[PDB]
């Protein structure tokens, strides 16, 4: 890929791969959540960056960008063989932080199959505090976003999510990460989440919907040695609320929504 003309936004191709796909031979979500995560990345490397995204005086004050909250909507998944377009670029939501925003198109037809957009936090790395945004980094990383309001979802991405009340009505129990769900600083992608999410998804469901929009708060990193309780219930197309929890003690990690329509 590279930067747009401008030098505002980032732009690159995927060919989808053989084990990139579900059943249905098209990308599964997490290979679109990955997918996400290699552009963005690519964009901050193409501008001088590290996958914190972090600058001179960000790592001077252990400082990182973490995300809050990632939200995905699609509307056709890609063939395994079809080549994805995705255009990504940030914005800054004053001292809250930054958003960053992906389009994705068919590289044949130009036409959208799909649209992303997430929150993302400055944090200390040690104490996992979060801090507003100092001017002086609100002048780093200004100069390669936009001063112009440009809103991949211009709203459901913004709606808040309530917490999932016992009983749930599906459940998945005892999910840990295994070392390909950590990242190259040892920590659980943010693609494993979203994967354990639609554990608790009955199979049923997944065999007769495809999955149309996904929202989630993050609120905790699940550790290396941690497990996971998986839980959904329906609140209907269908509609689910989702809670990721440590096994023991029920603390929190995440939070979400999915809607999914007939095929
Ligand atoms: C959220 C995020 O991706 N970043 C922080 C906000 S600006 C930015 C702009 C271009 C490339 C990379 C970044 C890093």
């Amino acid at each position: 890929g590279s930067l747009t003309e401008d030098g505002l936004s980032y732009k690159e191709k995927f060919v989808v791969r053989s084990y990139e796909v579900g059943s249905n031979k098209t990308a599964t979500v997490e290979t679109i959540a990955n997918l996400l995560q290699e552009v963005g990345c690519n964009h901050a490397q193409s501008v001088g960056f590290s996958g914190f995204a972090t600058t001179t005086t960000m790592r001077k004050l252990h400082l990182i960008w973490v995300t809050a909250r990632m939200h995905i909507e699609i509307y056709k998944y890609p063939a395994w063989g079809d080549v994805v377009e995705i255009e990504t670029w940030c914005q800054s939501e004053g001292r809250i932080g930054t958003r960053r925003d992906w389009i994705l198109k068919d590289s044949v037809t130009g036409e959208v199959t799909g649209r992303a957009t997430s929150k993302w936090v400055m944090m200390n790395q040690d104490t996992r505090r979060l801090q507003k945004v100092s001017d002086d980094v609100r002048d780093e990383y200004l100069v390669f976003c936009p001063q112009e309001p440009r809103l991949a979802f211009p709203n459901r991405s913004l709606k808040k999510i309530p917490k999932l009340e016992d009983p749930a009505q599906y459940s998945m129990i005892g999910l840990k990460p295994r070392r390909a769900d950590l990242d190259m600083n040892q920590h659980v992608n943010n693609v494993t989440y979203i994967g354990w999410v639609l554990e608790s998804i009955p199979q049923e469901i997944v065999d007769t919907h495809e999955l149309q929009v996904i929202t989630l708060d993050y609120r905790r990193e699940c550790q290396q040695d941690d497990v996971v309780d998986s839980l959904t219930t329906t609140t209907s197309d269908s509609q689910f609320l989702h809670l990721l929890r440590l096994s023991g003690d029920g603390q929190e990690i995440n939070r979400g929504t999915t809607l999914w329509r007939k095929k």
